């Protein structure tokens, strides 16, 4: 099952899980401060992930960067 | 399952999930502001995804860009 | 399961799902306006897809372009 | 399951599906006009696909052209 | 299942399916006229395929040509 | 889903011979190809080895090999 | 199942496993000192991993480096 | 399931199938004359194959030659 | 199932297996003298492996080196 | 569908020794090869390790290696 | 299932199997003299392998060398 790597490039970046299922709402928001790395799978509970704030992101499709 | 990465290049980009099944309709519209990134799977509820607004998109098939 | 990416290059492009099974008919036609992207799986209900109108298409086999 | 991409290069192209099973006959013919693209899987009901008319075809084994 | 692409380079090409099982005989011949393409799988009923007449053939192991 | 071999006869009377799967090994079928005909043949529940006699151009997943009559 | 490699680049690095399921919280924090390597899988109990402190990290998607506060 | 290609480079090349199971002995020898090719699988009955005589051999690990 | 190779670059390298499950603690420590190699899998009982001491390490993601 | 090794004897009297799978480990068979013969041998229900003694050229999925007598 | 190749570069190399499961102990030590090759799988009974003595080692991650005593 795949995962995504998120490195925060400033304080207060939010990595947000969206619920798997008929319903789509947030469920959890993990706060990363500058320099922290989160490596997060898709799961039974999470089928979409949003990143808000400035971060360096790696997936199986390559690098992408979110901007705050 | 496969997933798509979508980076909003302007405010109010919509990532819309179409229902899996005999019937096809929108079940969910996720609004991304400029710079946000959504990493979204195909799932039991979502078998097609439509992007409206300017965005940079990655899929297993490479890059493509939606335009406003 | 495989998917196809379709970017509408003009207004009114139609992405048409054909039914899986002994019977073959159109069960849905999704209209895309210019610059909209649809990423669409093969599914239990859809075993062939037809694109009509000017579009840029990616699949596992590479890029192809439909014309209006 | 694998699929074929067909792009019609002229009007009137036929993409014809052949029945899986002990017997072989055509169960559907989809007409493509010039510039339309069909992407079609092999399925429970279709184990062979015939293309008639001028089209650009892609499969996992690369490009081929019908005339 | 694997499949073979046969493009007929003259009229009257025959693509012949041989029965799966302890018995081997031809169960079907699909006749192709010049420039027709047939994309044919191996199946519960067809474990060998013979081509007669001039054709350009593609398989997973590359291109081969048959000559009449 | 099994592997397959492509055989192109380079002369008349080429034989593609199927050997039986199981405890018993014997020839169960011999397919005659004449010059320029092609046979694409799988390994199967009944065929676990394939013998080619006569001049033929053969492709497997391991590459090209040629049999000589 | 996938795993991540983490090499601590200073003392006191924490590799934090987050619980799998509807609930998200830290269930374990593994402390690494300078020079030590942890190779950790995703598991039934850990579906996200956070790294705090300076570390050199490899995953299937390539190298990334965490930086400490 | 894997297979070995054997091309006899002289008469009387012997391709020898060894029994799968707790016991090991030969259960079949298939002789090849010069220029004949044998493509043989590993099977429920054959878990090791010995080639005697001069032969050109392909396996998934490359080419090897037996010397007779 | 994945494995790591550990080559000890000095005496007393410590390869530490952490228990798989809701709880985390070490369940085994295998010490290596200089020049010894351990090739160890992820298993039902081990889901994380820590290396202490100077070692040359190979995994599917490339070479890494622990320092004592 | 297991892996297999290719052993080509470079001298007479090479031994390809199968070791028993399971809790116990012992030689269950030594196949003797003479110079120039090739054995292609799988891992199986009964054989989980293979020892080669004598001079031989060996291929496995990780490359070529040579045993010496 | 994966395997490792070990070629002894001196007499008396040991290839040691560690038990799979909750208990970890050596259950077998295979002695190789110089020039002999052992190709050994991971198994229901062995989930880690230690090599002691000078040996040339191939795995799916490439070449490694153990250095003797
Ligand atoms: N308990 C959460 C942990 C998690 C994994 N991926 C995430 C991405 C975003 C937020 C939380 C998560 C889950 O299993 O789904
Ligand atoms: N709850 C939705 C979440 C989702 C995943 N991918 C999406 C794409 C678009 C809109 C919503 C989604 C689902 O499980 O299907
Ligand atoms: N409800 C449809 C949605 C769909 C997927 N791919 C499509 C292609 C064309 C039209 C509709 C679709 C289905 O699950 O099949
Ligand atoms: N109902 C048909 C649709 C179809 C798929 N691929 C085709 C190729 C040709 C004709 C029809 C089709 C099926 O599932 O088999
Ligand atoms: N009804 C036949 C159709 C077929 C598939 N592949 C073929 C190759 C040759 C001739 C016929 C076929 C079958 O399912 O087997
Ligand atoms: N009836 C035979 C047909 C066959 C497949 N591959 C072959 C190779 C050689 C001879 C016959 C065959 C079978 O299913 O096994
Ligand atoms: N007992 C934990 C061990 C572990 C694996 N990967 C981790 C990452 C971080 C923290 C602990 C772990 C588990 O099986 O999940
Ligand atoms: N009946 C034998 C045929 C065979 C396959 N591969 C071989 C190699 C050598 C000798 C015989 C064979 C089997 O199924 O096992
Ligand atoms: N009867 C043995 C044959 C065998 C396979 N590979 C071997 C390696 C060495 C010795 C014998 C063998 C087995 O099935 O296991
Ligand atoms: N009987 C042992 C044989 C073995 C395989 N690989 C090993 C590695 C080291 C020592 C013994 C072995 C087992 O099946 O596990
Ligand atoms: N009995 C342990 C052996 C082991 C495998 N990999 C390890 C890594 C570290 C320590 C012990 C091990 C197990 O099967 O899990």
């Amino acid at each position: 099952s795949d995962f995504v790597v998120i490195k925060a490039l400033e304080d207060g970046v939010n990595v947000i899980g969206l619920t798997r299922g008929a319903d789509t709402r947030f469920h959890h928001s993990e706060k990363l401060d500058k320099g922290e790395v989160l490596i997060a799978q898709f799961t039974e509970h999470t089928s979409a992930i949003k990143v808000r704030g400035k971060a360096y992101i790696q997936t199986r499709h390559g690098v992408i960067e979110s901007e705050g």
